[PDB]
């Protein structure tokens, strides 16, 4: 794909067993995804933006398949306003941001 | 340039003939410049990211350069922990996510 930024870069990824709807971020550095779940261990961690830090869960080694992508690795799991795809799972897909 | 992410996207913008770094953010609608003088008039705002909400300046058509490319539009100034440049700057300048 080659996704342009008229429009917010929406996708369709898959966790655990859900397919939900997250925002492809350039901009975050890790992903954080909206309460759910996952069972496995965690531990309290928290992560900040424009606005201020919310508290988050860190989950390690998890899969998401970003639409037939899969990679698999460390999704923060809290009260987020949106889905969110960072860099530490953008990398893994090999996106990239080209003007 | 065909930017990866691996490592935090960062790019030189010149804004109101000052340079400065700025993060190049698909999961921003906007533009927001940390606390500077523009000439100009502007119309108070309230922005929300991942934290919460803050107060604006907004600016209207600024033109601003980023990585040598050329772009003239708003610009949201106020108390953000890095500047961003928002979809409605990466597309005046043709950028995409490829992968
Ligand atoms: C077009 C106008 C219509 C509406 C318009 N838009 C908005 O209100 C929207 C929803 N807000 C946004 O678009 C804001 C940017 C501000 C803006 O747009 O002006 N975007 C955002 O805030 C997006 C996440 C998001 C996306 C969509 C919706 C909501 C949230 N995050 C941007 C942000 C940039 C980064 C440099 C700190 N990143 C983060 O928040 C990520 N966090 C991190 O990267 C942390 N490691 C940073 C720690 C804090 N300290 C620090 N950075 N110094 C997080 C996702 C893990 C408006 N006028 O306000």
């Amino acid at each position: 794909p080659q996704i342009t930024l008229w429009k917010r870069p929406l996708v369709t990824i898959k966790i655990g067993g859900q397919l939900k709807e997250a925002l492809l971020d350039t901009g975050a550095d890790d992903t954080v995804i909206e309460e759910m779940s996952l069972p496995g261990r965690w531990k309290p961690k928290m992560i900040g933006g424009i606005g201020g830090f919310i508290k988050v869960r860190q989950y390690d080694q998890i899969i998401i398949e970003i639409c037939g992508h899969k990679a698999i690795g460390t999704v923060l799991v809290g009260p987020t306003p949106v889905n969110i795809i960072g860099r530490n799972l953008l990398t893994q897909i090999g996106c990239t941001l080209n003007f």
